[PDB]
């Protein structure tokens, strides 16, 4: 059965917060929408996005490459959605700013405002990691600007007990 | 308000497990019963009794001694109910067998069934570390004997991660 979250902590009344792998997740959840951590290209070589692709047997990425050929890039910012293959319903890519590469990490709540165009979602942090933003004011620009139901999935388990214990406590 | 469980992950329909400190989560989630890992002469020198006992400031100690005056030693597989203190409604003492001196690991059986005198327990397994028992088993004793509910926390995430998995994939 679809959007079965199982173990979820609840942050807010709208978001809650595992320590999981998102691929995992996706398999076992079957969310009606996954959201993957894309760039602009959609080229998705490593991080979520690799694993994502990789868990679709590259058929994602397959898709992806045919999007741009119509679209372009995307926006920072913005997004765009695609089928979910194996893992979802639909997959909606992306797109945070990359702080590293100069971009405005304010795009971060235009990034996670796309979370409002579906009621549920399976989702990662925006933004951090290679793309330089705190993974805690990633949380809170989600929960700030996302009013729709969010699952987010946290891999590691030091990074998670810092989000959580800082949040709660 | 009561019995506050946040973040538990559904084993069986009434067994739950969190990777979390029994300690926090009795003072976050104030449980109507807090079971405690005890020995039989209710000495809270180590491992969760001591974590509660440091956490009720000794009162559960002097408490427990009180009562090993009345009662003499409790029996293997056995239990008592005794004040919850600060951390809960009440405290069930439960003694699972010490296979590390040679007690009999079906007892481990007989510990549980005490939990059925509860409605709602937040919970350590019994008979693992210095008891001897093998955690994967101590859960499934616990699944198959207690019917009432059951909130496991376990600290260590190594083995909450091997707990977890083993059972559910
Ligand atoms: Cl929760
Ligand atoms: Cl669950």
């Amino acid at each position: 059965e679809v959007n079965s979250f199982s173990g979820y902590l609840k942050l807010t009344d709208n978001v809650y917060i595992k320590n999981a792998d998102i691929v995992e997740e996706a398999k076992k959840v079957k969310p009606t929408v996954v959201v993957n951590a894309a760039n602009v290209y959609l080229k998705h070589g490593g991080g979520v996005a690799g694993a994502l692709n990789k868990a679709t047997n590259n058929a994602m990425q397959v898709e992806s490459d045919d999007y741009i050929a119509t679209n372009g890039p995307l926006k920072v910012g913005g997004s765009c959605v695609l089928s979910g293959h194996n893992l979802a319903k639909h997959c909606l890519h992306v797109v945070g700013p990359n702080v590293n590469k100069g971009e405005d990490i304010q795009l971060l709540k235009s990034a996670y405002e796309n979370f409002n165009q579906h009621e549920v979602l399976l989702a990662p942090l925006l933004s951090a990691g290679i793309f330089g933003a705190d993974p805690i004011h990633s949380l809170r620009v989600c929960v700030d600007t996302v009013r729709t139901n969010v699952y987010l999935a946290v891999f590691d388990k030091n990074l998670y007990d810092k989000l959580v214990s800082s949040f709660l406590e």
